[PDB]
């Protein structure tokens, strides 16, 4: 049932139940003359919400809030965006003005500012060094090091065993590499191992874009990275 790019139209944001209290949300792009499909995440949080990443732009993070409201009927409190690319943080405008408070890293709502990209308001410390962890409400965020961007952080539900990756994991179905201009290649494998190493127990295994997997799509990615860098 988990949608696909040919399943929904650019605009349109689906949302799929992974677990009791996690969601993932799903919505397409268009980009470089391809349309993509981009996942976030949604972890309920006593009565409230918090999402993990934005839609990938304003409008269909829009349509993320009322999916949200119409399905799920409780309100976003908090925003974490996981790196500063615009299917990250494209939208956190959206979210700002609806009242969500937003948070990055340092090291992301920097590199936001730079790239010309949205900047969330707030700044989760604690992430600065690979291998940081830190609790925020229902979900461990972790800073595995330096892969598909520097500053990528990974998420972790605890009372779920959902991992989620962002763009620094891949799903099954991606053989080649994606967007690796800002992505430290060298240091992608051993930033997965340390995903590995700490979230274990994960059971399900949710990338940046397309189908959830296990933990098999650790190793899948650092293949396909080290593929990469060969040619
Ligand atoms: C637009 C910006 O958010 C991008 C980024 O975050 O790098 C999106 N993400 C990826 C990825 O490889 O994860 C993309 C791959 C297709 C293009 C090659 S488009
Ligand atoms: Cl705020
Ligand atoms: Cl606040
Ligand atoms: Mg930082
Ligand atoms: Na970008
Ligand atoms: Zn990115
Ligand atoms: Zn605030
Ligand atoms: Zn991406």
């Amino acid at each position: 049932e988990y949608p696909t790019v040919s399943e929904i139209p650019v605009g349109e944001v689906r949302l799929y139940q992974i677990a009791d209290g996690v969601w993932s949300h799903i919505a397409t792009q268009s980009f470089d003359g391809a349309v993509y499909p981009s996942n976030g995440l949604i972890v309920r949080d006593g009565d409230e919400l918090l999402l993990i990443d934005t839609a990938w732009g304003a409008k269909n993070t829009a349509a993320l809030l009322a999916e949200i409201e119409k399905q799920i009927g409780l309100p976003v409190t908090r925003a974490v965006s996981t790196h500063f690319h615009d299917d990250r943080v494209g939208g956190v405008d959206v979210l700002r003005a609806a009242g969500v408070a937003t948070y990055a890293s340092p090291s992301t709502r920097r590199l936001a500012e730079v790239e010309g990209n949205e900047i969330p308001t707030h700044s989760l410390e604690g992430l600065s060094s690979s291998g940081d962890a830190v609790r925020f409400g229902p979900v461990e965020l972790f800073y595995p090091g330096a892969a598909h961007s520097t500053d990528n952080l990974v998420v972790y539900v605890p009372s779920a065993s959902v991992l989620y990756g962002g763009c620094a994991i891949y799903e099954l179905s991606r053989t080649s590499a994606g967007n690796v201009a800002d992505a430290d290649l060298a240091e992608w494998p051993t930033s997965i191992e340390r995903i590995q190493q700490h979230y274990p127990e994960a059971q399900f295994v949710i990338p940046g874009h397309g189908l959830p997997g296990g933990l098999d799509l650790l190793k899948h990615t650092t293949n396909v990275v080290k593929a990469h860098t060969n040619r």
